[PDB]
């Protein structure tokens, strides 16, 4: 068996072994999937990381902001998996926001050029990935994106939060197009995970106050979550992502699935 | 393997072979679960129905409004699966609303004695079942209830919609308690299903106007659903319930999963 | 002038001079309305209290759970305001929940008889009041109920939280009926107010610990609220209720207006 | 008295006498406000229109995408109202989206430069206007933006819908900053209004299919609205906007008020 047995799935956004995408790709492999990986800048460095995965997988360059990479991508992808074969799953684990639009810089001081870049990479990218890949997706297929609940404003995240609100709106439209191909589109809203950017600020990068704000945020999460929340374990969210890649949520699309320990359902 | 291989799961609310509980129980067994069933009032009939299931399973009587059935329940359940064994999953598929509070009788004309019965059975029962069964559930366990999205008012459902609002709220509180035992609690919001009662009313059992109302509702669902909606196929919801009973949504609780074809995400 | 100049408005749920309803009635009178008050059980005491209001007003008995009181109510109101006169506004500020379903008693230990009583008074009452009063309301009118945001579970409120979810759902159905008369129906979701029950529990009543859970809830409100929150000042909510009774939210119905200082929009 | 008596309020986004901003400004003046208007391109043309307003009001140029205009804005505003005077209200009624991101062009075919332009004007501008204006606003003041409900995907609106999700997110962050000055920030989510562009598309300017999409949308709104919805009457949304500019929603911020006839609360 295996939840994802003989499914060909693309996974983007692995940069380190702490990346959420990394564990997705691992659990997918643990579970009988056959992957195709995308990388962004330091591929040789990335390639170095993905070797640590339980199975080998093709690594492709994908700068989401490059139109040519996008146009060429399905071709480049089909070559890697064999003609007369298509993808069954796609995972979008891509995000970025300049420190001017996130962290300690005041909310009003973020220049739209920085914000437009963050939105380009964090929201629009979900459609442009979906536009590129849907022609080579099999009916019954699934696209999963990574969300962080933006329904209420929170202190540090600022413009990333605004970007996530847009991504949520975008997923809904993508589900409309994806429907034509019999493909589902959903976001997983994860609670906070100790990935390097998160790890950097809890470590004290950018000051002690910002790290205590974040720890206050992390503390509140595990508190509110009736089954707790472990910033250090990215596996429960990866299992959730795989569930949406599987055939076990066949009637769910344009939706958001909350992998946060139930934090978002409790006030305190 | 089976998604629920060697999982011990209780399933309530089977009254006919069209009942959602029936397809839940069926898909569960297909996927390696070992079930215990509860039924209300017409036991002889229910047992007769459960024989059509892929495996034999114990049938226990449970009128949720009967306190004795509730107190005895954990005892009676343990007897059925062997001492030193506990439940891994529990499914609440129970709903009821008097015609005075649902269908064609005007909203203002439902007597609270009737409404109180509908809420007792459709919302409160969810807590009283979890109170009875949590002491005999294993950590890692899951409780799933059945929801019908009450976030907006709809024409016929009336007080059942109100009952569902209450159930959603109850699910959130149950999750707090279930968390102590390492148990998740969630609802599946299904789109409309052609169960006997639905087939009855679309057929004209409640008048010409009410049967046209349902078809109008169903057509709209399937239109809005980017992946369509088939009132006659209860399987995608039973798979969804099974996904939550599995170990693949480990970080989700107090929450609602929409198995509605994505209807709720589209305006039109 | 006056925002509510020469509008005839009924106001319920006055029991002390700390009652939100009391400030509603006060600000209403300040704003040129002519009121009719309903009171429950301690009529003589209420009358003693309503004398402290800036204007005289008829006081009518209304135990929402008494069918006789409801049927007689429309008659009794017109009698009090003169035949050929109709109500322009109605205010529902009524709630009740037994301590078995609220406070320190565990969630699972509330007997449905107690919960059913709480729902009867806090949710259903909203409907049975609209049913009584709509026939004698003028087009352009407003029915306002009092809400406490139940979208997430919180520690002490328990079954009152569940009751508020139900009331919300009820408001949506009531708007459908009220629409036929050209009448709006809405809830104000207020933040916590140091009303007598709140005053009792912050006082070491029910333990130091339950009061500390509550103070954490109260503190957090003022923290999260971008304009802060003053538990001792009920005036901002009475103003909000008056805004909905006015002709200045004419296209808003079946909705919830949050007078919480914006707390519900911020995570922390 | 007038709801907005002797309040100094800035109003942007007037381009025609059908513009929502126009009725806002009209009802604001009717209600005792002293306005300051902003215009964007066709200033000479706008002045001709604003002459049709019940009172004269200074017209200032403001291209939201021009930083210089933003920086100069507070100065230019203070000149118009007298030094030592500040604003009590600000209205953001600004939106724009290229036909590539809205209407008949497929969702996947919108170029990010066009999308980025739309979000710039429709979402970011709400922040950049507030940054410019908060220093010269009196405590107790109010900022209102115009929303169109993006919580569910709809056929034509596409990237404008995405922009509004972002704008909602932004409103929440702006209220945190606005709070320091004792100022509220809120959006009014309006149902569809027959402004020239809407009338245009209904006429067939974007094809037969798109004009039928809109009427189908408008028809559904008035059905669902328990109090109906008149696409041709913008006064109820302008009345709503004025209510938020008043001192009658003092405990509401970072929030959204729905002036939609209650459509969003009904399923059908
Ligand atoms: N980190 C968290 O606490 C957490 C929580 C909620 C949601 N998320 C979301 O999950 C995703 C992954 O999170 P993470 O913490 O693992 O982040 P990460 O830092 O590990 O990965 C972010 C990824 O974005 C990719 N990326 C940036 N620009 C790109 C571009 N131009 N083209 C292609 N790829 C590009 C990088 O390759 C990187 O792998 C993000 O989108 C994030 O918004 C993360
Ligand atoms: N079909 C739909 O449109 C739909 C959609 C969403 C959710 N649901 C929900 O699914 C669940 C079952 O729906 P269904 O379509 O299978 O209906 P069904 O009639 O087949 O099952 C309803 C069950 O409730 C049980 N019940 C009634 N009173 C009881 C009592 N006092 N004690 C124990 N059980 C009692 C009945 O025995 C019956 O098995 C309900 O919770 C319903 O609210 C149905
Ligand atoms: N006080 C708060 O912190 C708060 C916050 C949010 C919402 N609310 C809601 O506002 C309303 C009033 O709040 P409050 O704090 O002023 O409470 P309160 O105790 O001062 O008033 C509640 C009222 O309900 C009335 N009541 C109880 N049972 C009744 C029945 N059988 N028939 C008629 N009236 C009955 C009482 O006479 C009393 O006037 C309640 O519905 C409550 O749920 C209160
Ligand atoms: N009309 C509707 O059906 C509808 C519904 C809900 C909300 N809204 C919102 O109401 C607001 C105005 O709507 P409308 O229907 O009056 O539109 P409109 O075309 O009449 O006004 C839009 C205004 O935005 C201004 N504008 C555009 N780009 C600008 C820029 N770069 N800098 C400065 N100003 C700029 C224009 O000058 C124009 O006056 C928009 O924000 C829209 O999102 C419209
Ligand atoms: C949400 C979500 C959670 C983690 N991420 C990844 C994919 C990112 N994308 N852009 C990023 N840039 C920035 C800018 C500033 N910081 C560090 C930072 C912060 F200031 C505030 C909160 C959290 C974090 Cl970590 N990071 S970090 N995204
Ligand atoms: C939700 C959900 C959807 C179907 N159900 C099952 C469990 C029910 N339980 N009580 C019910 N009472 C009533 C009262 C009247 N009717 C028939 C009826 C109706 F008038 C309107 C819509 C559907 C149905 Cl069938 N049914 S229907 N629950
Ligand atoms: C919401 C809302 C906010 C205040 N109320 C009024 C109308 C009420 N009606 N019945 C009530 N019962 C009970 C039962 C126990 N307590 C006191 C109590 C508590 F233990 C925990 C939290 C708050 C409060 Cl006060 N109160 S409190 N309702
Ligand atoms: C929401 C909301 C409602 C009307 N608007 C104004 C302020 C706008 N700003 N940019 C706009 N671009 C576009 C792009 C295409 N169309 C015409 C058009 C359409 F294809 C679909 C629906 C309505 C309209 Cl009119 N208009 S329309 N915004």
């Amino acid at each position: 068996t295996g939840l994802l047995d003989g499914k060909r799935i693309l996974v983007s956004g692995i940069i380190t072994d702490s990346s959420i995408a990394f564990h997705i790709a691992r659990v997918a492999q643990e579970q009988g999937a056959q992957l195709v990986l995308t990388g962004f800048d330091r591929l040789r460095l990335i390639q170095r990381i993905t070797d640590r995965l339980p199975a080998k997988a093709p690594l492709l360059e994908l700068d989401v902001q490059n139109e040519e990479h996008l146009a060429s991508l399905a071709g480049r992808v089909t070559e890697a998996i064999g003609a007369g074969n298509k993808l069954d799953g796609v995972v979008h684990s891509i995000g970025f926001m300049p420190q001017t639009g996130m962290g300690i810089n005041p909310f009003f001081d973020a220049p739209y050029a920085d914000v437009s870049k963050g939105i380009h990479i964090s929201a629009y990218s979900y459609a442009s990935m979906a536009k590129a890949l849907l022609p080579i997706m099999n009916p019954g297929g699934s696209i999963v994106g990574m969300d962080f609940d933006p329904s209420r404003a929170m202190p540090a995240y600022n413009w990333m939060t605004v970007a996530k609100s847009a991504l949520e709106s975008v997923n809904r439209f993508v589900a409309r197009e994806a429907g034509k191909y019999g493909v589902r589109s959903n976001l997983v809203a994860a609670g906070p995970i100790r990935t390097l950017a998160m790890s950097a600020i809890v470590g004290g990068a950018l000051g002690e106050e910002a790290g205590a704000q974040i720890q206050l945020l992390e503390e509140g999460w595990d508190q509110r979550a009736p089954i707790g929340w472990n910033m250090k374990d990215a596996t429960p969210v990866a299992k959730t992502v795989c569930a949406l890649l599987s055939d076990w949520l066949p009637a769910t699309t344009g939706d958001i699935i909350y992998a946060d320990g139930g934090a978002h359902t409790q006030l305190l």
